[PDB]
């Protein structure tokens, strides 16, 4: 929705706030890439709420780890740029697996559950990654 694009971009913004960074080239390469990613999943019928609410914490992180690397190369300090990166990451990460989970547990049994969410979170965050780095 327009509330889902405009609160990840908040988020975005904040975080390139934290590291620095302008946030302004990422913008439009995130919001492509995770529009996208989006698409294929409900064209392929994996689409849910919680898994559109996890693709937005993973596109987060990967803007973090963009924007932390963007700060170090225009001379941020190492020590504090990457304790922030890593604050950050963690924190939205974390958001995503929890995310994962909820899809998970009242979809597949008690045993394959956390498999199948470590294995969304892990093909998610690779498809973005590879999405965002084609739209840069």
């Amino acid at each position: 929705s327009n509330d889902y694009v405009n609160q990840m971009i908040s988020q975005m913004t904040d975080l390139a706030k934290s590291l620095n960074v302008d946030v302004t080239e990422l913008i439009t390469s995130v919001t492509q890439a995770l529009e996208a990613l989006l698409e294929e999943y409900r064209r392929e019928g994996r689409l849910t709420d919680q898994v559109e609410k996890m693709a937005s914490s993973v596109a987060l992180q990967l803007a973090a780890e963009l924007l932390a690397q963007k700060a170090l190369e225009e001379g941020h300090d190492k020590k504090q740029t990457t304790a922030k990166r890593n604050q950050i990451s963690n924190s939205y990460s974390s958001e995503a697996m929890s995310h994962a989970r909820a899809w998970a547990a009242s979809r597949h049994s008690e045993e394959e559950a956390e498999k199948l969410a470590e294995e969304l979170y892990k093909d998610m965050k690779e498809s973005l990654k590879q999405r965002i780095d084609t739209e840069q």
